[PDB]
């Protein structure tokens, strides 16, 4: 079964930010459905946690340079 997690991404400047997240993301092993917002400055991504976890997909936004932490 797949899981979903909500990240509070916070640091994004403009809509570049969420297009360079999501596009990123989407491509990681496990993800799913997508949904990145520059408005509620966050990450919402649905995944598989076999594949990835909120940690590695926290660690990747972190990598990309932004403060990346789970909502709980
Ligand atoms: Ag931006």
């Amino acid at each position: 079964l797949t899981q979903e997690t909500v990240i509070n991404i916070d640091g994004m400047t403009c809509n570049s930010c969420v297009q360079s997240i999501e596009g990123v993301i989407s491509k990681k092993p496990g993800v799913k459905s997508i949904r990145v917002s520059l408005a509620n400055s966050n990450g919402t991504v649905e995944y598989d946690p076999l594949l990835t976890s909120p940690e590695t997909l926290r660690g990747a936004i972190e990598d990309m340079g932004f403060d990346a932490t789970l909502s709980d």
